[PDB]
C-alpha cells in the first residue's frame, strides 16, 4: 500500500508489452543482460529520499550522467538499447530503461520482477557520487541503500546477488573478472563463491566481502548460498522496490 501507480493508456500498456518482447530478443541475441542490468540500476540507484533527487526517471540517456566516472560503458547500453526506444515513442526512458532491467533478470533465468509503467522523465541528472564505492564497507553500503535509498538490510544483500550476472573491466570500473563461473545465469552462485573465499578465474570486491563479516548481512549470505528459492523471493521484492524509487509514493 506503500504505492499508488499511475493511469496508462491502453495504447502506453501495449507499447510495454510490445518492447518487452523486443528487448528479450535483443537481450538474449547479444548477450547483453548483465550490462543491461546495471544499466537499470545506476539509473534507480542514484535516488535520495531526502531531497526526491535521483532515481529511474531516465536521465541515464543525458550524456552529463553518462559521463559519470561510474557510470563508464553505460554509453554502450543506451545505444545498444535506442534502436527498439525509436519504436515506441510513447515511452519514457525512465520506464524503457527500467524495462530493460526486468528483462535482464528474465531472460538470464532469474525471477518474474513486476513492471508498472508511469515514470516520468525528468530533466536534470543527480549529482555525481551517489552510488556505492566498491572499496567501501558496511556502513557504507547501509548509508548509501538505506539511508539514500531507503532500502533494508536484507534488500542490500539481495541485491548483491545482481553480481551472478557479469563481470568487471579494467577500463570500466577498473576491477577486472567475473564473480561467477556463469555469468550469463542467474542464480545463487554468488553467495557460494564469497562462502567459499577467493579463488583463481574468480573477482570479490571489497563491498562483496562486507556482506561476509557485518553480524546481519552474514545470515543473509549464508539463507541465499543454501536456498535459491528464498533469494529469488526477496531479490524480486527488492528489484522491484529499487526500480519504483521516488516513483507513484503514495
Ligand atoms: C552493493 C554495492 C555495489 C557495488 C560496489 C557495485 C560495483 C560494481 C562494479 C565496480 C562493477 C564493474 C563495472 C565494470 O567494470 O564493468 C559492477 C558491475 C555490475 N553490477 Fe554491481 N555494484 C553494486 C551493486 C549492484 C546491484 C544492486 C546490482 C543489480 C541488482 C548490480 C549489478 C551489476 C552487474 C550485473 C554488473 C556487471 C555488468 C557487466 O557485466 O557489464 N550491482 N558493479
Ligand atoms: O553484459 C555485458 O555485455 C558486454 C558484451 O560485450 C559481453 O560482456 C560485456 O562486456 C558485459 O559483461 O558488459
Ligand atoms: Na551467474
Amino acid at each position: 500500500m506503500a504505492k499508488s501507480y499511475p493511469t496508462v493508456s491502453a495504447e502506453y500498456s501495449e507499447a510495454v508489452e510490445k518492447a518487452r518482447q523486443k528487448l528479450r530478443a535483443l537481450i538474449a541475441e547479444k548477450s547483453c543482460a548483465p550490462l543491461m542490468l546495471r544499466l537499470a540500476w545506476h539509473s534507480a540507484g542514484t535516488f535520495d529520499v531526502s531531497s526526491r533527487t535521483g532515481g529511474p526517471f531516465g536521465t541515464m540517456k543525458n550524456p552529463a550522467e553518462l559521463a559519470h566516472g561510474a557510470n563508464a560503458g553505460l554509453d554502450i547500453a543506451v545505444r545498444l538499447l535506442e534502436p527498439i526506444k525509436e519504436e515506441f515513442p510513447i515511452l519514457s526512458y525512465a520506464d524503457f530503461y527500467q524495462l530493460a532491467g526486468v528483462v535482464a533478470v528474465e531472460v538470464t533465468g532469474g525471477p518474474q520482477i513486476p513492471f508498472h509503467p508511469g515514470r516520468e522523465d525528468k530533466p536534470q541528472p543527480p549529482p555525481e557520487g551517489r552510488l556505492p564505492d566498491a572499496t567501501k564497507g558496511s556502513d557504507h553500503l547501509r548509508q548509501v541503500f538505506g539511508k539514500q535509498m531507503g532500502l533494508s538490510d536484507q534488500d542490500i544483500v539481495a541485491l548483491s546477488g545482481g553480481h551472478t550476472l557479469g563481470r568487471c573491466h579494467k577500463e570500466r570500473s577498473g576491477f577486472e573478472g567475473a564473480w561467477t563461473s556463469n555469468p550469463l545465469v542467474f542464480d545463487n552462485s554468488y553467495f557460494k563463491e564469497l562462502l567459499s573465499g577467493d579463488k583463481e578465474g574468480l573477482l570479490q570486491l571489497p563491498s562483496d566481502k562486507a556482506l561476509l563479516s557485518d553480524p546481519a548481512f552474514r545470515p543473509l549470505v549464508d539463507k541465499y548460498a543454501a536456498d535459491e528459492k528464498a533469494f529469488f523471493e526477496d531479490y524480486k521484492e527488492a528489484h522491484l522496490k529499487l526500480s519504483e524509487l521516488g516513483f507513484a509514493d503514495a
